[PDB]
């Protein structure tokens, strides 16, 4: 390597063949003046941006252009110019072949200068015929024009026994040219005189020559293969403004010119392709005298040397040379720094290093020297030429024994950094919108509203508001209003009323939108409206009319909703009413006006109607209202919740209004407020600690980007204040995603590192105790260009996967589990060791894998020891030390490599910890913790062989049933304390990705929970107190608890995700149907008797003492009924309006519905079509096109669809059709379908210009799974359709 | 011209055993002058396509064809995990090794496409920048996929060359998880390779092959192994033996021909 | 292009621009085509005849 | 609310968060001097019947046109301005850049 601001690649090069020089002949001259298409002696040269020709390079003849531009009369567009060229080139010819014709001189050789003047001095209008006689040579090239007394010394004047010839133009300029950054650079060998040739036959007589003249400018000479003969050249003292900012002087330029030309044959050199000339490299001869030790024309010479030598450059250089290139280059040459190599500039000759692979010194008898002792310790090797890269690049840091300070870094980093600097925030999450909801359930033990959930106090304060703003902004999601509706009106149109086994909205009612409004969409009322009208929307039909009302409506009427109004009774009315609130003492108002709304509704809606209110904030006063005032006014009523920001917003529904009942709030109500509260809760917490929605990063904030750029970068040698910084920004990234970029800026070369600090970052670096540094091979080797890009906080943007989400609800049960001090055991740790991050910067730990770390060493604060090594092989675990042990992920590949079963390896596994010291053990374990499904395209459970299998991976796994585990646990630590860990309600997870710049989607999360439920941690506390369970732990069944150890004063709390499920201090104020406390004095055993309404995971906790500790038990899974079901059809169909009845076998507990999967979508099937009622019996009315459709019957009872049954009606696709018999036709989907009958073709469903059959009916209301399809009633007939 | 030759071998227990000691070593001249000279001169008169396609498409389905026997089946699998060490961007444009895309829509006939292809290496473009020669972030690959070059001036320097080879191998090792498979590209074949692949490598994987895509002349050859990280008793084979010879006494004959022809694009006198 | 036939009744066209998979139609895991591009399918039973266009 | 003839809201509201300053650098003024498509000192401002630019809004630099506007000697046509200013920026640039190299000083 690296010389001043000029990178150098590790690697030499240079060609190994040369051209055999070939002597020009008059056939060749004569040749070139015809200037034909292929060989035309020049070739132009293009802007690099626009394209356009702005510039010809000259070959020979034409070398003589020498005079005032003016004097020629050149036009300015190139292809003119090649007419006018070739024109007058053509008279020339004829010129010559009169004197010397071509049957007989053919083959003489021709002296180029002379050639090279005749052309010259014709096309300027000077005395050419004089030169003619002297065309063919004589004896020597040289020899012959030192008399003469012929033509113009502005062509050629002799010196005794030297020639003094005149440089001609190399480049004509043409009219387009500008100076511009692309336009290529012409060295000013595109003016007047820009150098003086001295030709002789002999140096020793060259050298003498210039005792007696001026050589300040600088005498240059090429040493390999002179042009025409030995020959010096001296600059003028013209210039290249070309580039800017620069001044070069002819000299500089020719000599920068040529360097570069060798700095490129340099890369493409191939040992069998020979080049022109070995060197090159114009060498400066004399003159040194006048060029200081700090002026370009030095450095140039440095460069020169080193191409000469083989150095490549570390940078690509393009083909076509620009200006700002140029530009650029120069601008390196001339920054501060020194030469790194051992070559110096020497008038005396030229040096070549003993180990350089040029061979000059070897194909030349003059002008090189090669010194014995002056060795490059570097490797041969050309240089890959690989094309630009359009978006920066990933980069793995690897590290090495060197430390540094640490305050050393940071300074570096501050002094390196773009920041501050505003980026571009990104999303946070992406995705659909989930639905929560819950509905009135006589067996759910009843509730008062004093015993719900309150709306916290604290959800008023500066930081709560934030926090749900920042979260509404970095949410990407079309029309919110439109995807909350769609939602809860396709809920809502579900239920189903007892006292008719038919939904309570039905179509074709009548429809009241309260508070609809205008938007700034431009659509100038909701955007649910239209498509539901059309039946647009699936297991929705369209309703008869929808008025609407409100403050901003537009195709309404503007109206104060909270008071009487005139309108009419509607069958459904519709609140999407806004209720506004400034502080928490205002909540009395925002309650009120829900009072009011309700009020409103009932008034509004007819008897026997249903209707949905909307509520923003809601309150126990708001809970009791309805309890006291309504629920006893209504058949039934269902919550739901459309999650799309967080907020407490609710939606509440009754149906068949004005009929005493005697509803009350449930159990299932008070839980699913509960959890609707805590996941606002925890989120909130996590989008509190996020920036400002376009903050501007100054690297204050925990969570940001971390960002260097290095000037001109320089590797190889004398680096540390590079390489530290460097060194440093991974230190307050640590494990994050980082990305490079090597580029042209202002002139400059640049180096960008670009990557994202976290919490947890933090973590690791706070562990630090030195600076480790990095092996910047890597990025030493790099040699391209690779643009940057503009700076995202949130970068990708598809969310991150279920595997990754899965991940990470691991790695944060870790971080929770572990305190300071404690001492960690983690088996399977990957080699980027994520664990670190984890837990606490105070606690040391022992990484053991069979894989080597690519981790630092020396640099940590506290013990960090990594162990090559299989954690499953005997004795090693005795002399480790180890407090908590960890192993997520990996016993479960780890068994299916060794061909072993999950049995086998857990079972060894706990027989090798058997041995240690620790007290407490968290194992990620592939066993069911509910009835087995498998996760399409994720998860996929084969139950005769144990095995899962990852399609994603294309990997399989075994895995075992929990009684085994917890046997062979037991039988291990007796009174070891099994805690199955609950995950899939949690969001706590969610801040190891949304505090880490990693967007989230709604999708991904819930296939990650699902899986968890098959991979869950077992957690096992050595030393805790053992329950026994004994009944049969699945849903409506009787289960039983033996809980020795305690007293008979003791209680017992049982939770169900942060709810209270009961508590055995008052058996009768629980949310369980069934619990029962007994104490058997003699034996100290406590036995619980119970029965569960709801399937999952629920843990167990006692209270000692009389003030009451906290003590924590394991937890225990009950598994959901059996997921049988068969459909039992009769022998005789029925394909009248009455619709044939089918005998449904399946558990209770399971709430059915029926589906189609419609071009990769589920559909709600039509509610007219499909009947459920009471054993179980579905009405199912036949239709024509059920002979092209598959539906499906699912489980909907869950936050989840179709999870537990997925059953496809097969027999009524293959139902076989009566030919004789009226039925019922509908097109099966939105494409053109042709009816036939007897393959007589009749008509085209879904045609533009479609006739209705004058035969046919038309019923009142369709079956079609879309409402937007109309049924038929065909005559009797063999019928057939046929899509297009 | 015309499309490539592949030449290829695998292990036979009924063949005799043999020790690497008694495998052909590369020529002590292969990196004289004008070997070289021949080699460049053979490679640019050579008319053919994308290269690192043609190798890859060509290991690849004869990869793809190999059966354990522990199971009857192939021991690489569609839709598995992969990754292509050393892959480079290369000057065509496409920011990555031409075979991938391909792949990966199964468009090349006997090689189904994988699950997804990770890609690493100083020259990448999709991919990471890392030194493959060490260890480095990353997970456990069904099949690891080796293109890394390994690079030397002089004959005495072979010991960098083997060396790396060494490193290199291990590294894929590490990188493949149980009952995977790998290939790794080796430039210059030496006995020092051979010994250390049959010492620290052939007893720990179930069975392994040769390959030699012919596009230039060259000595360059692609090793594979199957069913890596289980204990066996392979070694090196007759077959193994008549092979190299062969493959070594090719290059041999036609470089003492390419030797005598002109310089590409010379000046003839 | 590809006609699929039951009983001399085209039922759809495969490799068609706008192919739509049959309702009562399954697609098995892996292929069997020669080429991986092309996919495997699991028909209900009948008399088949595949037309090319 | 009401003041006159100005009608007011019955509710309030106002920001709550301040953007952090940010000091510029040499960097920055040639980033600007360069006035790349997207980051241009000057934005366009359209007639709303018509729709034509009638007019540009400067920012910084250029917030130094002080004098009569016959000696700045601008074109009329937007998009002829755009080309007029991007070259003479470029000009100048330049010639910062020869007093305070940006290897040196871009901070």
């Amino acid at each position: 390597a690296n010389v001043w601001g000029v990178r150098l690649a590790d690697s030499l090069s240079s060609p190994t063949i040369e051209t055999r020089t070939r002597q020009y002949t008059l056939h060749d001259l004569c040749s070139d003046l015809d200037a034909n298409p292929g060989r035309e002696p020049w070739k132009p040269l293009r802007n690099q941006r626009t394209n356009n020709i702005v510039a010809v390079q000259l070959f020979r003849p034409l070398q003589g252009l020498v005079l005032d531009t003016q004097l020629y009369g050149f036009p300015g567009a190139f292809d003119d110019w090649e007419r006018f060229m070739r024109e007058k080139l053509r008279v020339l010819k004829y010129e010559v072949l009169r004197i010397y014709p071509i049957s007989n001189y053919s083959n003489e050789h021709v002296n180029v200068f002379v050639a090279n003047a005749l052309v010259g001095a014709f096309l300027s209008n000077q005395a050419f015929y004089d030169l003619l006689p002297l065309l063919i040579i004589n004896d020597t090239m040289i020899g012959d024009l030192l008399g003469t007394g012929a033509s113009l010394s502005q062509f050629f004047q002799s010196h005794g026994d030297v020639l003094e010839v005149a440089a001609g133009r190399k480049y004509l300029q043409m009219e387009n040219y500008s100076n511009d950054d692309d336009d290529p650079p012409l060295f000013a060998k595109d003016l007047s005189d820009y150098a003086k040739a001295f030709y002789s036959d002999t140096y020793e007589v060259l050298d003498r020559f210039f005792w007696t003249h001026d050589s300040s400018a600088g005498v240059l000479v090429h040493y390999d293969k002179p042009t025409n003969g030995h020959h010096y050249l001296l600059g003028t003292l013209t210039q290249m403004v070309s580039a800017p900012p620069y001044i070069i002087n002819a000299t500089d330029a020719m000599l920068l010119e040529s360097c570069l030309e060798q700095f490129s044959a340099n890369v493409r050199a191939r040992p069998a392709q020979p080049v022109t000339r070995l060197d090159q490299c114009y060498h400066l001869r004399w003159g040194a005298q006048y060029v200081g030790e700090d002026s370009l024309t030095y450095r140039l010479g440095v460069l020169s040397l080193l191409a000469t030598n083989g150095y490549q450059l570390a940078r690509p250089i393009p083909r076509q040379l620009t200006n700002r290139w140029l530009s650029s280059f120069v601008s390196q040459i001339m920054s501060d720094g020194v030469n790194e190599t051992p070559l110096w500039p020497q008038e005396r000759y030229v040096q070549i290093a003993y180990d350089s692979p040029s061979v000059v010194d070897g194909a030349t008898q003059y002008g090189y020297v090669r010194k014995n002792q002056l060795r490059l310790g570097m490797r041969i090797s050309a240089l890959q030429s690989l094309s630009d890269t359009p978006s920066p690049v990933q980069w793995l840091p690897q590290y090495t024994i060197d430390q540094a300070a640490m305050d050393e870094g940071d300074l570096m980093v501050s002094r390196l950094t773009q920041l501050p600097l505003r980026p571009d925030y990104g999303n946070i999450w992406v995705g659909d919108a989930l639905s929560y909801y819950v509905d009135y359930n006589r067996s759910h033990r009843v509730v008062l509203s004093s015993e719900l959930p309150q709306l916290p106090d604290t959800y008023f304060d500066g930081d709560e508001q934030y926090g749900r703003s920042l979260f509404s902004l970095a949410r990407k999601i079309g029309d919110r209003s439109l995807v909350k509706d769609t939602a809860v009106l396709k809920h809502a149109y579900q239920a189903i009323d007892p006292n008719t086994g038919k939904e309570y909205l039905r179509s074709r009612q009548s429809v009241a939108y309260f508070g609809a409004s205008a938007g700034h969409s431009g659509a100038d009322q909701p955007l649910v409206i239209e498509p539901w009208i059309q039946g647009k929307i699936s297991g929705v039909p369209p309703p008869s009319s929808v008025r609407q009302f409100g403050y901003d409506v537009a195709r309404g009427a503007i109206v104060d909703l909270a008071r009487p109004f005139p309108s009419g009774d509607y069958q459904f009315v519709y609140s999407d009413v806004d209720q506004v609130v400034d502080g928490h003492d205002d909540l009395s108002i925002s309650s009120g006006l829900v009072e009011s709304l309700l009020s409103s509704c009932m008034h509004a809606t007819a008897p026997g109607g249903s209707f949905v209110v909307k509520i923003n904030f809601p309150t126990r006063p708001v809970w009791h209202y309805i309890e006291q005032k309504i629920l006893p006014n209504i058949t039934s009523y269902m919550l739901i919740k459309p999650f799309v920001t967080n907020n407490v917003e609710l939606f509440f529904v009754a149906f068949g209004v004005h009929q005493h009942s005697s509803l009350t709030w449930t159990s299932g109500v008070y839980f699913f407020l509960v959890d609707h509260f805590y996941r606002y809760e925890t989120l909130s917490t996590i989008s509190r600690q996020l920036p400002s929605f376009g903050y501007v990063d100054d690297g204050s904030s925990v969570t940001g980007i971390e960002t260097i750029s290095i000037e001109n970068p320089g590797f190889s040698n004398m680096t540390q204040a590079a390489r530290i910084g460097i060194s440093g920004l991974c230190a307050n990234v640590g494990n994050a995603r980082k990305s490079i970029a090597i580029y042209e800026s202002h002139g400059a070369r640049v180096l960008t590192i670009t990557s994202r600090r976290s919490p947890a970052s933090a973590r690791r670096k706070s562990r630090l105790r030195y600076l480790p540094l990095i092996d910047p091979r890597s990025l030493e080797v790099q040699a391209r260009t690779i643009l940057p890009a503009d700076p995202v906080l949130f970068e990708n943007v598809s969310g991150a996967s279920p595997h990754v989400c899965l991940t990470m609800m691991y790695n944060f049960e870790v971080s929770s589990a572990v305190y300071d001090g404690d001492v960690v055991l983690d088996l399977g740790t990957g080699p980027e060791a994520k664990i670190l991050e984890l837990i606490p910067a105070t606690s040391p730990v022992t990484c053991v894998d069979i894989r080597p770390t690519a981790q630092p060493s020396g640099c940590w604060n506290v013990r960090t020891t990594f162990l090559e090594l299989d954690y499953l092989s005997d004795g090693w675990i005795t002399g480790v030390r180890g407090d908590i042990v960890t192993c997520m992920l990996s016993l479960g590949a780890a068994a299916a490599g060794k061909s072993m079963t999950f049995d086998a390896a857990f079972q060894q596994l706990i027989k090798v910890l058997s041995k240690s010291t620790a007290n407490v053990v968290l194992v990620q374990v592939n066993c069911p913790t509910d009835v087995v499904r498998s996760i399409k395209g994720y998860l996929e459970i084969d139950s005769t062989n144990k095995r899962y299998r990852f399609p994603k991976f294309g990997r399989d796994e075994p895995y075992s049933d929990m009684d085994a585990l917890e046997k062979i646990c037991r039988t291990a630590w007796p009174n070891c304390s099994i805690t199955w860990v609950p995950l899939s309600y949690d969001l706590r997870w969610t801040r190891l990705a949304l505090l880490e710049s990693t967007t989230l989607s709604s999708a991904s999360i819930r296939i990650a929970e699902l899986m968890y439920k098959y991979m869950p941690i077992m957690r096992i506390d050595i030393h805790g107190l053992p329950m026994e369970k004994r009944g049969n732990f699945i849903v409506g069944q009787n289960c039983s608890l033996v809980i020795p150890g305690f007293n008979a004063q003791d209680v017992f709390n049982c939770y169900f995700n942060s709810a209270l499920a009961f508590s055995t201090e008052d058996v009768n104020a629980a949310m369980i149907p069934q619990v029962s406390a007994q104490f058997d004095a003699t034996k100290g055993e406590w036995t619980l008797d119970m029965v569960f309404s709801d399937a999952g995971i629920y843990t167990m906790q006692a209270l000692v003492g009389s003030n009451a500790n906290p003590v924590s038990l394991g937890s225990f899974v009950v598994d959901s009924p059996d997921v049988d079901i068969t459909d039992a059809w009769p022998a005789q169909l029925d394909f009248t309006i009455a619709g044939t009845d089918v005998d449904i076998t399946v558990n209770p507990y399971y709430r059915l519905m029926t589906f189609v999967r419609i071009d990769g979508q589920w559909q709600i099937a039509n509610p007219d079509k499909f009947q459920f009622f009471s054993t179980l019996v579905m009405n199912v009315k036949l239709d024509i096109a059920d002979k092209y459709l598959l539906y499906y019957i699912r489980d909907v009872q869950s936050r989840d669809v179709g999870f537990y049954i997925q059953h496809p009606l097969q027999l009524l696709n293959t139902i076989t059709l009566p030919t004789n018999e009226d039925l019922f036709l509908s097109a099966p989907d939105m494409r053109e379908w042709a009816v036939k009958e007897s393959g007589n073709t009749i008509c085209i469903l879904n045609s533009q210009g479609f006739v209705l059959p004058q035969d046919w009916d038309v019923l009142t209301d369709t079956i079609s799974w879309s409402p937007s399809i109309p049924t038929y009633i065909v005559p009797p007939g063999d019928y057939t359709l046929t899509p297009l």
